[PDB]
């Protein structure tokens, strides 16, 4: 029984707004709505809080003011009052490999407090959302979960890939170029033109990384529109998408479809689905977990291994694959996908979406994937028989952690440690000593959502252990988050942290660790007792904040394997 | 020593932005900046956060986005990259009477945390923040203080009186509709005719309300530009200050002039002092400690007290007075009033501001207040002979509460308490039974930070017993704030609040409480050992949410003696 926000004073469509219009006690209300241009008869409709992530410093969500504009129109033009605000959002791509990435993951939980807020102090009556980037997309669900206001999510959608000479780019491109350059693999003029030319337009990062990966599951869960995760930011489409929000939305308000009906076990259980079949982001466990409390609902670690299991990998897309999701919308989009995964018997097709039908029924007559595409595997043939997402506990991770799991990598890895207190530290010790590195379990900890603070995502670390030629030659565990695609056995989400007491805090340079795929086990050679005492003279880290934001978040936030949560 | 954002990588004015634009390895950062605009030579240049709180569902908000096109324009035309940005805010002014309410507070910390996680994230050098409303501006301040990057603030401005058949009106106007309806003295259609022309176009409410305090508070401490507190938001020379921040701000970058440069003890008592002298709101008190401590500083509510011991008031203006902030902005601003109180003696002058310059600079050559005008009173013959802002302790608020204190309301109060445990049954016993408040100490407890949640504005309380004629009959206790204009003995911000059990939370109806200005004590006759006996019995309330940004507030804020930061 969630208790967040305000309830409203059945067929009303302004069920919330009409606490403001209609009372004479709220005169004042009325005189400010009055001074920005609502007219008497104005009063009387439904006003509709519509929430862009614009910010003029990322690819991402520099376009998403147009977007909102064309999202109020169609909010009048479909007889309802639109009232524009905005929220913050942060680059990960401008941020990575910087301690800026400290304050990524925490956003999310922003956005959706900066949502709520607003939602409840202003009285509106429902929601169009409009994110661009990683993290604001679950914030606004998470928002919408906690008002259980009638509520779509229009995605900004992905970035078209850069093309120059006969060559094609993405975000990626941009972040292996230093390292190619080190290598010697590419010039220092080739490694400048891969900059130029790697972020053409608008958008989100256009692999199936976080965007995609959550744009496409919230589609799944019914609280996008159909195609709204697949067609490109700089379509024309998105546009008619965003003109359209408000004629969908004027019908839930009348049905009154609320976020907690559309969003359920059965429907979270569809955004898993997806997750698998595509080749989802490791990200998607931290924020469908938490959209799921936001709606007052339980989802574990073991619920996904359960969907994993049950789900083939079937996707040749990035970073995994070669495709991306402008490929997925040329040969029929997400809604193409979702129903072919229908048909398999692989989703629910009787969970109500924010079409006001269900799945099954806006399927039911969607064009089909293409004859003769490729980067859906058919299930007889799939690129893995079960997902890529995998569980793992064991001695050193007790209440869980999470793998990407791609079937390349063989059964198990077994070496000594090698123990560094933050990205920074192992970063200098591979530098000096490569082989070092070699036949180790790499532990990167103190980067977890209290230690890091933030749970930053590492990316330097991996792309210097492929650089230096050690990709199959050792395994990577941390209590942080790794960016991007994996090339071996690396680990993150390990809990409990290591500022939090957990054993990856307690492991010493040379204890044999051994992971085990098959038994999801991550274990130490020393003894449970030998732990034990290491853990009784244990102290905590100080924390390294004390102040604003981020030692807010150190107070409030779970653990990983609770999705990161802040407000319980 | 404050430890919240990351530290830059002398002379150099992208101290920030170096980060991620000079080296090879954060190639995927330079790699969006193309895609976002950025040639090679704008990579060299500093990059200006520009962070403003538009949204369209509010007169104080509505128009910012153009102010910020101006401010995104001068940051250019002074050869720096401007990246916009916008953060969330609410009305109060919508909200009011509403459990809306209890979202308004708390959402300058919001304000707070959001651009210090963009600017931490992004790598941005400077800050020009763009607020228009109550909580926005002491928020931005406070990202300004954590960052303690070069920052600037650029008010939106107030609002101009509304206009209608030689009658004038302010949203105030508007709030007091309803009780004049009631009462009989105006007809529905003089009360509709009050909310058609109350709120006539963009800006913060229109007296020397919250906004209008802060604002010049703000100025007074020297982190806005002059007349950026006094010029009207409608007016044309408010945009030109916008596209000349920028060139203020490039100077503040060469010099590195930082906020924790500009916000001292000295400068805090300078906004201490504008606060004293034009009749400012009790709300001051939280929002000055909250940007004191967000510098690393120390202020208390004694502090405060010292300073209206020190300052006469002044100021002929509403609420307590007839003229509001437009007819100071004719008579030659805010600039004008500081001028003056310089000369005075009130105010250190040496204090460095964003101008690059000190006050008594800034001031020297400024127009004095114009021959003639009866709005600032002279020191010889002043409004109130000290400041209305009043500090009261005594056996009820042994941490402190917050009164203003006209002169009008003579020296002592003695009734017996009649308690409510909350905004909403105090309403429904004055409306039942008014007589029954007739001589009594009114008490409305669970409004606090923790209690309310959010420590709600209260304002239908106080005009339900002025229109019960009450006004001179009873006093008013709160752990929560009052809004407005006091008319009585009407006291706030009691500490500990009742959710604490503080001994407001102990009082029992028929208790005899005395208010006693002179000697600064709310004490009751209940005997102290009376008191504990009944404090030993206590039991804490169980919170009235448990999800939410409210139940994160509840888990981090404290107390209102301690300005309800939440960061600590
Ligand atoms: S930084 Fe926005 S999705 Fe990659
Ligand atoms: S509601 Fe914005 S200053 Fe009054
Ligand atoms: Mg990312
Ligand atoms: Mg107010």
């Amino acid at each position: 029984s969630v208790t967040a926000d305000p309830s409203p004073p059945t067929n009303k469509l302004n069920k919330y707004s009409s606490r403001i219009t209609e009372p004479k006690s709220q005169g004042g209300s009325q005189a400010i709505l009055h001074g920005v241009g609502l007219s008497d008869d104005d009063l009387l409709k439904p006003q509709i809080g519509i929430s862009s992530v614009w910010y003029e410093g990322n690819t991402c969500n520099m376009h998403l003011l147009k977007l909102s504009e064309a999202v109020k129109e169609g909010v009048e033009n479909a007889g309802m009052v639109g009232f524009r605000f905005n929220t913050i959002g942060v680059s990960d791509a401008i941020s990575m490999g910087t301690r800026g990435m400290c304050f990524s993951l925490q956003s999310r939980d922003l956005i959706a407090d900066s949502i709520e807020t607003v939602m409840s102090a202003q009285w509106y009556d429902g929601n169009i959302s409009i994110p661009g980037c990683d993290k604001n997309m679950p914030g606004t669900i998470m928002a919408m979960g906690r008002l259980n206001r009638p509520g779509i999510m229009v995605y900004g959608g992905t970035i078209k890939p850069g093309h120059f000479q006969d060559k094609t780019y993405d975000i990626v491109s941009a972040f292996q170029s230093y390292g190619e350059f080190v290598s010697g693999s590419i010039s220092d003029e080739q490694r400048k033109t891969v900059l130029h030319h790697s972020c053409p337009g608008a958008g989100a990062c256009g692999g199936m990384y976080t965007a995609n990966t959550m744009a496409s599951a919230i589609e799944a869960m019914g609280m996008s529109l159909p195609y709204s995760s697949s067609i490109p930011a700089e379509d024309p489409l998105k546009l008619d998408e965003c003109r359209l929000a408000g004629k969908y939305l004027l019908e839930l308000l009348k049905m009154d479809l609320k976020p907690r009906d559309i969003i359920t076990p059965k429907s979270l259980r569809n955004a898993m689905v997806s997750v698998m079949a595509l080749g989802g982001s490791t990200n998607a466990v931290l924020h469908l977990i938490a959209i799921a409390r936001s709606v007052g609902l339980e989802l574990t670690l073991d619920d996904f291994q359960k969907v994993s299991d049950a789900v083939p990998f079937l996707a040749d897309l990035k970073p995994s694959g070669k495709y991306v999701m402008e490929d997925i919308h040329k040969i029929g989009g997400t809604p193409a996908v979702l129903r072919y995964l229908l048909e398999l018997g692989l989703m629910d097709g009787d969970c109500m979406t924010v079409t006001g039908q269900t799945l099954a029924q806006n399927l039911e007559n969607v064009p089909s994937l293409t004859e003769g595409q490729e980067i859906i595997r058919p299930l007889s043939n799939p690129i893995k028989e079960t997902g890529h997402i995998q569980i793992l506990r064991g001695d050193l991770a007790p209440d869980g952690s999470v793998a990407k799991i791609t079937g390349k990598e063989g059964l198990y890895f077994s070496g000594p440690a090698l123990v560094f207190e933050g990205e920074e530290s192992m970063l200098a010790a591979i530098s000096a000593d490569p082989m070092s590195f070699k036949g180790t379990v790499v532990v990167i900890r103190g980067e977890g959502p209290k230690g890091g603070p933030g749970m930053p995502e590492m990316l330097t670390p991996t792309s210097a252990i492929m650089g230096a030629g050690l990709g199959k030659e050792c395994a990577l565990l941390t209590d942080g988050r790794f960016s991007g695609g994996s090339h071996g056995f690396w680990v993150g989400h390990i809990c409990p942290e290591a500022q939090e007491g957990g054993p990856i805090g307690l492991i010493k340079n040379g204890d044999i660790i051994t992971i085990d795929i098959g038994k999801k086990r991550i274990d130490t050679q020393v003894s449970p007792e030998e732990m034990n005492d290491r853990r009784k003279k244990w102290t905590a880290p100080a924390y390294k904040v004390n102040r604003g934001v981020l030692y807010k978040y150190i107070k409030n936030v779970q653990s990983a394997s609770d999705g990161c949560v802040t407000d319980e």
